[PDB]
């Protein structure tokens, strides 16, 4: 699970 | 579990 | 579980 | 567990 | 558990 | 599971 | 698991 | 397992 | 596990 | 095991 907000 | 709020 | 706020 | 804020 | 606010 | 990004 | 980004 | 990054 | 950073 | 950074 990877979540990037950018 | 990776998050990175950038 | 990795977490940063950058 | 690893959390940073920057 | 590694806690860093910089 | 639940992800919110707003 | 509930995550949340804002 | 609750996580909010704000 | 609550972890919250604001 | 609860973590809050503010």
């Amino acid at each position: 699970l990877y979540i990037q907000n950018l």
